[PDB]
C-alpha cells in the first residue's frame, strides 16, 4: 500500500511528520496490513498551482 | 488535500470504506483542515501489475 | 504537456472524447504549445473508490 | 473531477492562471459537471527531469 | 525508487513481466541503488481513455 | 508509454540523465515500442516527505 498526498505548501516539518505517521497507521489499521509495508509520499503544491472552480486557491 | 492510495486488489468493500474514512480523518486531524475538503482516491492494482525487486508481488 | 484526469465512472464515450479534445485544446491555447504534443489520460474511478469528507461519493 | 497537468518549468504565473481556468472550463463543459467541483493541479517539471526518446527535453 | 508506467491495454502477461524486470534493473543500474528496493507499478489504459492531439488513440491506433 | 519515477533528492544531473535514457530504452525494448514515443518524468522527493512504516526515510 502506497499513498500519495497532495497538500498546499506552508506547513511545518513536524506537521508533515505527523501526517505521515497518522495516515500510515490509519492504512495499516483499515486494511489489516503490516505497518512496515506502508509507504507515504507527500507532494506539496504551490498556491499558484492549485485551482478550484477555475480560480487559484491563493485567492479563495 | 487529495490523497491517492495504491493497494493490491483483494480487499472487501467494507475495508475500503474504512480506509477512506480513517485516512480522511487522519489528514483532517494532522493538518487542522476541514474534513469535508478532503478527497481520497483508491486505486486497486492487479497482482500481475505490481513489481518488487523486478519480480511480481503475485509470487 | 501531459494531463491525467480522474473522473467518476458513468459517462458516455462521446462525453469523454469531447473532454479529451476540449482539454487538449485548452492546454495548447494556454501554453502556446503545439496541439500534437499534448497527451491526456482519463482515469475512471468506481463510486466506491472515491471519498469526500471520509464518506463515499456513492452516498453523496 | 480532478486534473493533474505536468508541464515544463519556465512559464509565468499569469499563463498558469489561464491554464487552470481554461482547462477547468473545458472539463465543466465537456462533462456537464458544475465548475465549482473541478480541481486542477499543476506540476512543474525541471528540464533535466523530463525525457523524450531517452533524451532530455533540455536538448530539445 | 518507485516507478509508475502508463501503457495502452493489450499486451501479454509475459511482456509486462519483462517490462517490470528490465525497468527495475535499469533503475538499479542507473542510480546504483539496490534492486530489491525498486518498486514498479503498471497501469493499463483503455484505448478510449487516452488522447493525443485531442483525439483518441483508438482512432489513430489499433 | 509514460513513466513517472519518484526518487529521493540528492543525485547529480548526470545520474538522472542516465536514468532517463536507460529506463526509456528498457521500456522500448520490453514492449517493442518505438523509443521516440517514450516519455519519462522524474519527481524528486524531499527526505522529509517520504515515509516508510510511518517514519521518515531520515
Ligand atoms: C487540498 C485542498 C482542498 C481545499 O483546499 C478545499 O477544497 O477547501
Ligand atoms: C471529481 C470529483 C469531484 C466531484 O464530483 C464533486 O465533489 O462535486
Ligand atoms: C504511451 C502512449 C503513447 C503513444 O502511443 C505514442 O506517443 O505514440
Ligand atoms: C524508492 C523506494 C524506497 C527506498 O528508496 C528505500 O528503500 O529507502
Amino acid at each position: 500500500p502506497i499513498a500519495q498526498i497532495h497538500i498546499l505548501e506552508g506547513r511545518s516539518d513536524e506537521q508533515k511528520e505527523t501526517l505521515i505517521r497518522e495516515v500510515s497507521e490509519a492504512i495499516s489499521r483499515s486494511l489489516d496490513a503490516p505497518l512496515t509495508s506502508v509507504r507515504v509520499i507527500i507532494t506539496e503544491m504551490a498556491k499558484g498551482h492549485f485551482g478550484i472552480g477555475g480560480e487559484l486557491a491563493s485567492k479563495v
